[PDB]
This record gives structure tokens, sequence and C-alpha cells, in this order.
């Protein structure tokens, strides 16, 4: 039985995610390692035009008081649906080939993904929500749509001090981006809350029993994503969340619970970061594929994605 | 082992769906039959304000040339996310309790749902796409997000001549609706294409082998939803769909394939329609629940939904 290893490099933008994985795959590691790049072409052309631009422009006009939060929210929402679509469809076709977890044993194939579905379906929307360009109900709608967590979902979140992050953020500006530190802070905070949420849950956390603590390495509820959703728009007159919104948080918990997060330190040289990623790989969960044909089908799948939707990896 | 029966009454609006199910549950059928109503309160208040109004107004202004197709599309998209959210979250929490199909045997509990997730995630968006207020890429994004089809998903689509439909459409106008026959035709056509798509697939249909037939009771490809997606925005220079868009159609097929559709004729009296629905029930697939506690948890779930998000069933 062959094994597949799936790694999702994620975290806030402009940290060294692209720089470090492209070096990772640049070790001449046969054909057993494949890199699935950010689908910039989908975002800029295929799905709609200059979406990244659309987003950064829209937050700007909002900040300059040129549009209402309502108008911002509508645009931001449709924008995000577009951002994550490539994520969703890939995961959707990759589902029927992922079998149970085979412990931590030569992975016949290794997929290094650039971002996991939660990035566009949960992480960014939540930041926009913090930036005032997204409604909490809009966020929970994406949450309710997050696909079931597949076995062996290894997510590598990054770590890098604010100052060094800003510098690197400056050097690399995606086509249509605008330097927005407020967003840099929101995105950073959301990702921190996420990692904590996983831990909190994996240590027996139950958002329902701890909800009262809000209503006033062993992270408490207050240090998790759940705090964001204690907004007035979501609270019934009796002070409890409405059942729809509670169930969404339930689904949030079910999805996050079974994810394996690792924290790659980026505060170092491209070589080092590459080595560290590689070092982490040793301890990541592998899984068996459902059919003998899965590996080639999967190998080719990634290749097709990368070819058709990557700008330059 | 207890069994659950799940029925999804769907089809275009203003056909008698509410009128006929409320009579169905009105036979004094103990506590074994539960009706999950349209979540109007979520649409009108909880999720955002007067969404149904937002939609009908937005299509109107578009038609009057007061907004661009682009502006229409953005609004329409976020609107729809909001429309289906209650659908998505319910299905999401109902997932872990649905086990395999137990043939067609007294269903311990029977849930009569008002619309299935595909209504807001596929059916309506596709109509708006036809109305020019939604982009095909927007539609396929919702498609890629349709949750895995659960066992025993029984979907009852309705049948009623255009003339009789229009009349009934007039008598019942949801808060904020606008009589739009163009939409009535688009919605009707989409739902027809859907039923055909199921059949087509269940008779060994493969959209990939039949794609060429487009590129020019045994329904051919041309009579299915697949025809809608042969749009220029989705076609590569070489005449084939781009791989992202193809995979989405793949996911469309995987989702539709395992659904059980039935066609309830509405061209009759409320009593008759009720009897016919009841008659169909006999031949619908049941499934076992995953835990002994599932039934009560599920029974209560439906009750909570109905209570908190139904206007008057
Ligand atoms: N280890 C590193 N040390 C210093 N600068 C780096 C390092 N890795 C990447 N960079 C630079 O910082 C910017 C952001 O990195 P990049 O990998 O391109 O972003 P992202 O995290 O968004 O994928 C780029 O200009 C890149 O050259
Ligand atoms: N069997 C029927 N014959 C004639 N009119 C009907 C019948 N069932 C419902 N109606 C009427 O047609 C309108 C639409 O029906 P309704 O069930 O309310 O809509 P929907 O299909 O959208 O749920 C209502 O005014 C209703 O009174
Ligand atoms: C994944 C994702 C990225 N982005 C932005 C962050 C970066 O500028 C760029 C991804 O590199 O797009 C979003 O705005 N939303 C998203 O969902
Ligand atoms: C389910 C759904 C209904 N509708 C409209 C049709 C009806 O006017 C009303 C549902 O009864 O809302 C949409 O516009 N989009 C949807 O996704």
């Amino acid at each position: 039985m062959p094994t597949l290893l799936r790694v999702y490099i994620d975290g806030p933008h402009g940290m060294g995610k692209t720089t470090t994985t492209q070096l990772l795959v640049a070790l001449g590691s046969r054909d057993d390692i494949v890199y699935v790049p950010e689908p910039m072409t989908y975002w800029r052309v295929l799905g709609a035009s200059e979406t990244i631009a659309n987003i950064y422009t829209t937050q700007h006009r909002l900040d300059q008081g040129e549009i209402s939060a309502g108008d911002a929210a509508v645009v931001m929402t449709s924008a995000q649906i577009t951002m994550g679509m490539p994520y969703a469809v890939t995961d959707a076709v990759l589902a029927p080939h992922i079998g149970g977890e085979a412990g931590s044993p030569p992975p016949a194939l290794t997929l290094i993904f650039d971002r996991h579905p939660i990035a566009a379906l949960l992480c960014y929307p939540a930041a926009r929500y913090l930036m005032g360009s997204m409604t909490p109900q809009a966020v929970l709608a994406f949450v309710a749509l997050i696909p079931p967590t597949l076995p062996g979902t290894n997510i590598v979140l990054g770590a890098l001090p604010e100052d060094r992050h800003i510098d690197r953020l400056a050097k690399r500006q995606r086509p249509g981006e605008r330097l927005d530190l407020a967003m840099l802070a929101a995105i950073r905070r959301v990702y921190g809350l996420l990692a904590n949420t996983v831990r909190y849950l994996q240590c027996g956390g139950s958002w329902r029993e701890d909800w009262g603590q809000l209503s006033g390495p062993r992270p408490h509820i207050g240090d998790t994503l759940f705090t964001l959703f204690r907004a007035p728009e979501l609270l019934a007159p009796n002070g409890d969340l409405y059942n729809v919104f509670a169930w969404a948080l339930d689904v949030l918990a079910k999805r996050l619970r079974s994810m394996h997060v690792f924290i790659l330190d980026y505060d170092q040289s491209p070589a080092g970061c590459r080595d560290a990623l590689l070092q982490l790989t040793s301890g990541m969960v592998q899984t068996h594929v459902t059919t003998p044909g899965s590996i080639p089908t999967i190998c080719d799948l990634a290749r097709t994605f990368a070819r058709e939707m990557g700008e330059a990896n």
C-alpha cells in the first residue's frame, strides 16, 4: 500500500511561504515531490478580473469613507468566494482518493500546497470582518461551507516578528495589492487565534462550556477564534447565540479538531527555512490512497492545477 | 436499529410546496413526522435584512438598466450565500448521524424539509445566471461547495403546467418578491434540467464523453444542466473547458448521481397533492442513524430550526 503525504503551507501573506517551498522542491527530490502554487491566474483572469485588486481597492474606499460598510461587505464576500474556489474544487476531487492515516515510511508522493481551503473560507473573511468590510453572518456562512477535514491534513503555520514581516511584506506586493498594516495585523491575529483554537480543542476544549468565560500552552476560550463570534448581530435577546450561529461554531470545531498544525519559524535565511520545513516533514501524518491509480491521478491533478492556474509557482 | 426517512420537497417557488406539506403533517401523524420550514426569519432578519427583497429589487434595477451586470452579480452572489446558509449548517450537523441506506419498514422519524441545499447552492444561482444577474464562474463556485450527498437523500420535485403555476404564483408573494415571469421560466427550466441530469447520470451518463454533442426518458447531455456551462467565459482557446471548471462539473456529477428524485404532480387539489406525497413516501429510501441518541438529537434539531427560523411554517 502506497502512502501520500499532504502539506499545506499557510499563514498570513508575505512571510516567505513561496520563497521557502520553492527551495524545498529545489533539492532535486525526484518526481516524488509536487508543489501546488497559488492560483493567481484564476484570481486575476479566469474567475474574475483582478480580484486581489478588487479587495484591496474596496477596503481602501471603505476606509476613505467612500462606500458604506454594507457595500464593502457585498463586494468582499463575492470576492472571497472567487478567491477560494480553486481551493474548494481541488479538495473536492482529492477527497475520494484519501484513505485513513498511516501513522507518520517513504511517502510515495508528497504534495506541498500553497494554502488550505480555510484560508479563503475562514481566515481571510474573519480578518475582513475585523477590518469592518465583512459581516459576522457572512463569515459563518463560509464556515458552514468548509469541506470535511480529510485525513492527514497537515497545516504548517508560520512565525515571524511583526517588524521583519512588514519588511518582507514590502518587498513582495502581489499584482493589485496595497500596503495595509491594519490588514497585516488582523490577518496575523486571526492566524494566531486559529492555531490556538486547534490546540484548545485537542486538549478537550468545548466552546459551549466555556462560552460563559467570554460572556463577561493551555489556551483558554478567550484566545481562540470563538471570541470573534460574540458579536451583537449574532446574539439573541437572552444573551445566547442563535442556534443557527451556534451550529456554525459547532461545525467550526468539528473541522478544526482533526487538523495537524506545525509552526515553521521564518525568522531566518531561505536555506534555513527550507531545511526546517524539510525537518518538519519527517513528523507529518501520511495516509493511504483509495486506489492504486490514485497516486498518478493525484500527481497529474496537481500538475494540471499548477500549470493552468499558477503564475510562476 | 431505528430508521430515519428524509424527504426534501423542492422545485420552483409558488407551486403548492408549503400548502401540500402542511396538510401532510396535518393528518395527526403522532410525533414521528416533523416539518422543517423555509427559514424566512434568517433571510429577512438574522442573516441580513430583507434578502428576498434585495434579490428581486436587484434583478429589477438590472433589467431597467440602472446597474451593470457586474454590480448585479456581486449583490446576487452574496445574497445567495445568505439564502442557503441555514441549509448548509443544518446538513452539516445532520451528517454525523446519517448511516447507510436501509432499503426503502416503519421510519422511526420522518423529516419533511422545505428545500434541499442544492436549491440555494445550485438551482437559483443557475437561474440568475440565465437572467444575467449571476456569472457562470460564480455558479460553479457554489457547485464546488455543495456538501457530499448524504445517504437517503430523497428529493421530491414538482410538476405543474405554466398557466396554473403563474396563477398560484400570483396568490402567494413572499415578503419582498416581485412578479417576474422571466425568473419563473428560468427557475422552471433549471429544475427540469436537474431532474434530467439525475436520470441521465443514473443511466450511465458521462458528461465528459458527451461534451462533444454540445460542442456543435433517455435524456441526452443536451437536456441536462451541463448545457448551461458551455459558456465562452469558461472555454479555453482550444475549445475545451478549463480544468478548474471541468472539475467543478465533475463534482456536480458526483453530487447529483446519488440523489433519489420523485416528481409530485401539483395540478390537483391540496387534499390530492397531500395524498400523492404520502403515496410517494412509501417508496423512499430510509437510513439507519449512527447512534441511539441520533433520533432525539435530530428530532429536537428540526424543532429548534423550525422554531427559530420559520415564519409560519
Ligand atoms: N527567509 C527569508 N528571509 C528574508 N526575506 C525573505 C525570506 N523568504 C522570503 N523573503 C522575501 O520576503 C517577501 C515575501 O516572501 P514570499 O515567500 O514571496 O511571500 P509569501 O509568504 O506571501 O508567499 C519576498 O520578497 C521574499 O523575497
Ligand atoms: N393544490 C393547489 N391547488 C391550487 N392552489 C394551490 C394549491 N396548493 C397551493 N396553492 C396556492 O398557490 C400559492 C402557492 O403555494 P405555496 O404552497 O404557498 O407555495 P410554495 O410552492 O412556494 O411553497 C398559495 O397561494 C396557495 O394558496
Ligand atoms: C487566500 C487569500 C488571499 N488574499 C490575498 C492576500 C495576498 O495579497 C494574496 C495572496 O497571496 O491575496 C485574500 O485577500 N483573500 C484570500 O482568501
Ligand atoms: C431558496 C431560494 C429562494 N429564493 C426565492 C424564491 C422565493 O421568492 C423565495 C423562497 O420561497 O425566495 C431565492 O431567490 N433564492 C434561493 O436560493
